């Protein structure tokens, strides 16, 4: 499946350039493979631009299109040259620069516009001059040889990122975003092409890399998503009422989570009891998951070893995940949290739990891994959590 990729590139690259991948190109190619967008950082010979190139002859194979992007008129040349040796000649590679033949540019210019091309190449300045023209064209795969230079207007970076798929109107809602110091969330239903871009320096300025990060498809970040807005409480006990209590000022969209199918049975009978609005995840899950997500039914219960953030508000937890296995508890209490439209909501996520030890063990993980706290009962303002957890909802709602 992505391996077997990896090696129809790995293998094609050999062939056609004459020598094997580097170690950096070879951890490119992978990337390139699961189709991610990223920044080359590597000290100048490693074999950055040899790589671009080889990427866009690769993609020609599939009928894919690129455009590669360098600083300089010498590069330009050099690359196009490159290009058409190494190319079979079926492969369409055209480039341009201002110092060119009239008749060479027009077939530049044919081309462009009839889109009949693979592979394009130019100058960060031809980027420049033909915005317009450049934004209503969607690359496969776009290299950039030297970003420093390009990043100089703003506009270009817009330029470059029309040309990977992004439409203008979500630059402008990406960029608002960032510039309210908020969570862009770039829509995944969108499958825009790659980005790559080579930096000489690593350089320093925080935007650009915010903007690509968090509209393109970008080399993974964090091990904990930045996108968790949640409390966690634990109650040192197993008492049934204390629950009770908790689900009279929850209410309502509150997912709970038990040990095993029996004891989440016991607990299903024992709130069918007092007359809540209850279902289970075990008897009929489509039914029951299809009521949760109506508004039909308040709780669910479900099973630890196995719907939307707009409903999930509340997350409980009879007994810690065994383990503690805490990547099962940070992606559980994670469903009561997530970016709604464009707002991170708020959720809680509350833990009953009598052994100390185990719950020692989860607490210090917890903070290490996701840096996050568990309070205990007494410190929790039940009021504010529930606030918070209404409120920010109903941001959210606002679209
Ligand atoms: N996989 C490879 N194995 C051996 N030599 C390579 C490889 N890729 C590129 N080269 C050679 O290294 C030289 C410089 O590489 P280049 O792609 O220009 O790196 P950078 O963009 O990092 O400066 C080129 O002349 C090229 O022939
Ligand atoms: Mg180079």
């Amino acid at each position: 499946e992505f391996w077997n990729e990896y090696e129809d590139f790995r293998s094609f690259f050999k062939k056609k350039f004459g020598k094997d991948l580097t170690g950096y190109q070879r951890l490119w190619a992978k990337r390139i493979v699961q189709g991610k967008s990223f920044t080359m950082v590597a000290p100048t010979g490693v074999g950055k631009t040899t790589f671009g190139m080889m990427t866009a002859l690769w993609l020609a194979r599939k009928g894919k299109k690129s455009a590669l992007v360098f600083p300089t008129v010498t590069l330009v040349k050099q690359t196009l040259e490159r290009l058409q040796k190494l190319a079979d000649e079926k492969v369409k590679i055209f480039g341009f620069y201002s110092s060119m033949k009239k008749e060479e540019k027009e077939k530049f210019e044919k081309s462009f516009e009839e889109d009949d091309y693979h592979i394009l190449v130019f100058s960060t300045q031809f980027v420049s001059k033909n915005r317009e023209k450049l934004s209503q064209k969607r690359f496969d795969f776009v290299f950039v040889d030297d970003v420093d230079a390009v990043l100089k207007a703003s506009r270009n970076i817009d330029t470059l990122l029309m040309m990977v798929g992004i439409p203008e109107e979500i630059i402008r809602k990406a960029f608002s975003t960032i510039k309210q110091g908020k969570i862009y969330e770039r829509p995944k239903n969108l499958k825009p092409g790659i980005l790559v871009v080579s930096s000489a320096t690593a350089k320093p300025r925080g935007i650009r890399p915010l903007l690509f990060r968090d509209l393109l498809n970008f080399t993974v970040g964090r091990l904990v998503s930045v996108a968790r807005n949640i409390t966690h409480v634990r109650i040192s006990s197993r008492s049934k009422e204390k629950l009770v209590e908790l689900l009279e000022i929850f209410r309502d969209g509150i997912l709970i989570f038990a040990q095993t199918e029996e004891e989440g049975k016991e607990l299903y009978e024992y709130l069918k009891r007092f007359k809540f609005n209850v279902g289970e995840t075990w008897s009929e899950f489509e039914k029951n998951f299809e009521d949760f997500k109506v508004g039909k039914i308040n709780i669910l219960i479900g099973v630890q070893a196995y719907d939307l953030p707009e409903r999930i508000k509340y997350v409980i937890f009879w007994g810690t995940p065994s383990g503690p296995d805490v990547y099962t508890y940070i992606q559980a209490s994670g469903r009561s949290s997530r970016i709604l439209n464009g707002v991170l909501v708020k959720g809680v996520s509350v833990i009953f739990e009598e052994d100390e030890e185990i719950f020692e063990s989860l607490k210090t993980r917890l903070l290490l891994i996701a840096e996050e706290e568990i309070i205990e009962e007494a410190e929790a303002n039940w009021k504010e959590l529930v606030h918070e957890v209404e409120e920010s909802r109903r941001r959210s709602e606002r679209e």
